[PDB]
Order: C-alpha cells, then sequence, then structure tokens
C-alpha cells in the first residue's frame, strides 16, 4: 500500500493502474524538493530540465547525479548542458549537479518532498522528458509513499553524499563520445542499409521540391523558443527542443505531384524511414507521424554532429551557412507513396 | 517492513545493510521458480545461467524475459546463447526464453518462489553474472516480500504474457550487431587511442617473449570447462567463460628481462591499458590484476569478435589456426614497468 508497481503502460500492455511518465509529473510538479539519481541522460532532457526550473519556481531545492558519464563517456553536448544546469542551480542556490568520478552508478532513484510528504520511484528509468507524454521505452518503477518513502530519501542523499562530485568540481573529460541522436528510438522509424540508400537515390524524380529551412527566432524550426505550455494548476513547460514546424509554402504544396493532405513514406539521405503526413491549411504542415520529434531529431541532431547546433541556440541563416544547406530536398520515387528526403551537408 | 533497498555497496560507498549481488543469489538459491525481466544480457551471463541450471536442479521452473534486444539489437553470440538456453529449457519442461517483439522492454525485476514463499527485486540491474561476487557498476534494486512481492510477481507474469514471445517463435533477426566484449566496464582498463597506440608500438624492444597460446581441453585457456566451485550446501558455479589460467613456461619466464615476481602496465595493440601481475612457481602465472575476467575477456573477446570462438565451445589449436595466431606477443619499453602486449590475428 505505501508500494504500488507504476510501468510505462504502452504497446497495449497495460499492466499498472498509473502510467509512469504521468505519475513522475505529477510529483514533480507538487514537489518543492527534488533528488535525482540517474544512469544516463540526453542533451534535450537536461536542457529542457533546465528550461523548466527556470520558468516554474516551485522546486526550492533539486539535487542530480550523473552516474555513468563521467567513466564511461559524455558527449559535449551531454557535459554543457549539465554544466550550465548546474550554473543556474549553484547561482540560485537551488541545488546541484553531481557525476560519478569513483564509480558507474547506474542506479535510477527519485524522491519528491512536498512539505512533510514523501514519495520515491525506484526502477529502470533513466532520467528523460518524463514532461514528454509519448513513452517510447516500456520501463518498470516502484512507487513509495510515506515511511518507506522516507527511507529511500535517505539512501538516495546518501549516494549523493558518498559518491557524488559536484560537476563544477571535477576536470572536463579530455575526450568525448561523439554526438549520436538515437534516431532508432524514435517511434515509427526504421534503419535502410547505404547500398539499399544509393541505388533508391540513384533513380530521376518525376517530382522535385526544395523547402527552405526557415529561420525565424521563435517558431517554425526554432519553436523551442517560443510560447510553453501552461498547465492547469500552473506549471509551464517549454515546447521540446527537438520539436520543430516544417512549414511549406503555398507557392510549393501547390505544385504539381506535391503530395498533399497525405501520408506517405519518407526514406532520408542518411538511411532513416518513418512515415509523415502533410496536413491544414494549404497542406502546409509537414509532420512526422508516429513521433512528434523525429523530424526535428533528423534535422537538428544532423546540425548537431557536424557542430554548426549546439545547446540552446537558434537555428539562423549563418548555422544553415555554416552546414552548407538551406534547404530540405523532398523528391518522388516510382512508387506514389514513399518519397525522398535530404538534408545533406557540405562535409 | 516488507521492503528493504538493496545496493551494490562497492566504490566505499556501503548504505544498504545487505548487497545486491549476495542478495540475489540467496533468494536465487532457495528458489524452485524464478521469473526474471531484463533490458539486457550478456552472452557469458546466459550461457553460465544455463550451466548454472544445468548443474544444478534446484529451479523447476524459469521464465527470462529479454526485453530490449529483439527491437534494438542482437549479437550473434547474444542470440544463440538465449536460443541454446530456450532449447535446453524446453526439452526439461523447465520454463522458456522470451523476447520482445513489440517494444523496447527496459525493465529490470526479478520474482523468486521458495515453496509458496515470495521475494522480489525492482530496480536499475540487468541480468549479469550475479554468482560473480564483483560488482562492477553501482546498482539499486527495493527488494520486497510478503504481499507485496507477490504482486509484483502477478505484474512480471503480466509483462511476460502481454509484451514476451518465446525466442523460439519469433523470426531470426535480419541483421546482427558487432559483437562488442565491452573490455573497458572491466576493472581498472583504460583505452589508449589508435594514434598513440601506433606511436608506441613503433619502438624497438629489448625483450621480446612469444609466449604459447595453450590448447589444455579443460585447464589453462580452457577452465571454463574444468570443474565449477560447489559452496557449503552444494550448489554448484561454473568457472566464468571469460576466466582464462595464462601459464608460462620456465623456458620463457627464465630468460633475461622477464617480468617476474612483479606488478606492471600492459598496453595491448588494440588500445588497452590495465595492470598484470606474474606470480607463482618460477613467476609461471600471468594474471589480470584488478579484475580476474579482464585477460581472458581480451583474449576470448578477439576470438569471438573475429568470428573464431563461439558459445561454450573450447579453444583448440584450428580456433587459433583460423584466427591466424597461437602466441601473445609480450615486449619491452623504455619503462620496465611499461610492456606491450599483442594478439593480433591475420584479420
Amino acid at each position: 500500500s505505501h508500494m504500488n508497481t507504476v510501468f510505462s503502460n504502452i504497446a497495449n500492455a497495460k499492466i499498472t493502474e498509473k502510467s509512469l511518465n504521468a505519475v513522475w509529473m505529477d510529483l514533480f510538479k507538487s514537489a518543492d524538493e527534488v533528488l535525482m539519481a540517474t544512469g544516463y541522460v540526453s542533451n534535450d532532457a537536461v536542457v529542457e530540465l533546465h528550461k523548466i526550473l527556470e520558468l516554474n519556481d516551485h522546486i526550492q531545492k533539486i539535487d542530480l547525479l550523473v552516474g555513468m558519464h563521467y567513466l564511461e563517456g559524455f558527449s559535449h553536448l551531454q557535459y554543457d548542458s549539465l554544466c550550465k544546469l548546474n550554473d543556474f542551480l549553484r547561482h540560485e542556490k537551488r541545488g546541484a549537479v553531481y557525476v560519478s568520478p569513483f564509480v558507474k552508478f547506474h542506479g535510477k532513484m527519485y524522491s519528491f518532498k512536498n512539505y512533510q510528504k514523501i514519495n520515491g520511484l525506484i526502477g529502470s528509468a533513466n532520467l528523460t522528458c518524463f514532461w514528454d507524454s509519448t513513452e517510447r521505452t516500456y520501463e518498470t518503477m516502484l512507487h513509495l509513499n510515506g515511511k518507506p518513502a522516507q527511507i529511500l530519501q535517505a539512501d538516495i542523499q546518501s549516494t549523493i553524499h558518498k559518491l557524488g562530485k559536484n560537476i563544477q568540481e571535477v576536470e572536463r573529460p579530455s575526450k568525448f563520445i561523439e554526438h549520436n541522436s538515437h534516431l532508432e528510438n524514435c517511434l515509427g522509424v526504421q534503419k535502410i542499409a547505404p547500398e539499399q540508400i544509393r541505388q533508391l537515390f540513384a533513380q530521376t524524380s518525376e517530382y522535385h521540391f526544395s523547402i527552405p529551412a526557415k529561420t525565424e527566432e521563435k517558431s517554425n524550426l526554432n519553436v523551442f523558443f517560443g510560447e510553453g505550455r501552461r498547465d492547469k494548476r500552473g506549471f509551464v513547460k517549454p515546447r521540446p527542443w527537438y520539436e520543430v514546424e516544417l512549414i511549406v509554402s503555398k507557392d510549393i504544396t501547390s505544385q504539381e505531384g506535391y503530395p498533399v493532405l497525405k501520408s506517405f513514406t519518407v526514406i532520408t539521405d542518411d538511411g532513416w524511414q518513418f512515415q509523415c503526413k502533410t496536413s491544414g491549411d494549404y497542406s502546409k504542415n509537414f509532420r512526422s507521424e508516429n513521433d512528434l520529434k523525429t523530424l526535428g531529431k533528423w534535422i537538428k541532431g544532423r546540425l548537431e554532429s557536424h557542430g554548426c547546433l549546439q545547446n540552446n541556440e537558434k537555428i539562423t541563416h549563418e548555422t544553415l551557412r555554416e552546414y552548407g544547406n538551406d534547404h530540405f530536398e523532398l523528391r518522388s520515387t516510382d512508387n506514389p507513396d514513399v518519397w525522398l528526403l535530404s538534408f545533406k551537408g557540405k562535409n
């Protein structure tokens, strides 16, 4: 009773009464102090947590132990985002980010302090965008309340004291693991071998469109910098880092052969397959269909991998210039339901 | 209470009363039925679990869900080991191995039944050689007994029923990911960049020894096939797959410059650094000092990555012939405490 199983409950495998992301967010929203211990983190999870703490004053203290990365390997984007979060927390005296220099720490544990009420979660789930309602992996946690949660809270605190070192206080890693956007973890995404891609892109297309990468500061590709959504309790959530809005002008959607108001398969020059869909006024909105984030991860992830885009940064005319491309190429195949999409850099 | 936190308690961070590997083994040893759900597995963990069930009759039923690999990627060795385990379980009517074809299942959950008494673990730890007393990562679990353990057991059962498909019943994976021995997860191992290695091995050595890869069937490199360890109760553990005994003849250790009865740094042709140690009569025994398994993982993992050695297989001279090498090269540097160790195949 002081214990409840809490699973992801996706994929027609609804096992537990409540689902992970909703429970985590519920506990996070009402808490005034949080302890987090994770094995891994992603750049967007960290950057978005950072904005969330910027946008909501409810968390008075937050401590985050990142356990695996110091010894196993950081991307520069992960490392810098954590440093940047730490800077904020320190300057606002709202807590700290720790790494684990003495051991590869793999635990996933969360404690939420609401006044005198304590809730805990412990299981498989690393720190992700729990504030994204789309769950992509099936995780299993155990929710604790009352006195057992109190015990877990102290054990998390002990972990931080004995294993954790303020990330500010450690030597910045000499070598980084290269940035991996992990597009394969987006829902509805397949990898296509380079040989298939070569043969598939060899063909000549009947229809060919060149769609501008837009450079608006707070919308389109940069909606991340636009206004966040406020929930009923007043919690403000930023728009996701890997969400873009690809909005195609009438000048193009009106052209012969354009896939208007249609679902279709897209295959990318760098070997990814996923369903997209056009919709809205003048069929302007071009979207990845199974996962909101696929299209944005494809676009921003490529920019990030070339070193043209980093944390918390707007795509500008200069981003595209340095990358070597300012358009997305959308062209047909002999199949009216399969299209090719390219965003090749100068390399 | 019906709950206890159970952590690894390594790296001078002893936080919980009992430590993970010891608790898991204790519960495993007392059980007549086990339910296991994991995100990941390694080839040796599966092969050794398989050997454990071969050697001990106490487990009447075991169900094993492997959650991540089917959709994310199998190595041939992981896939083959699980299939062989399933084959055994099917033939003995002692349970089954499941994969997760419909979702990337990442949970880590274990349920142990002793008569009618149920014990459970839920947290961060994937299936490893829990029967190896050395923990290499700091993991965090929550132990359940009584009615809460009963609940977790039912939820594990549901997970298997809703997500699991018998590995016998799924299409063989189209592509395998390359075998990764993950030597970096051995204690006391550092990685050296290919550029430094190239410069380091360019030097000429004053001392040069060529150490035969021995082909004894049940000892030396093949101690895995030797006798296992029996504890007080008669529970049999096989000798670890990645344990080898590198035994060097008097003809070699008696030679000028051989590192007798001393610890020294070893750097390998494929970019790994770790301390080794010579000991015993005539400095006969050559060992990884910080982690018993490093040397065997280095030697066998290379044979495995080339496809010259497979699951549950003894190293023979034909293994070595197919590989293209039957000797380990140990030669000096200008530092008498730093040595070069090579095992290149024809490749």
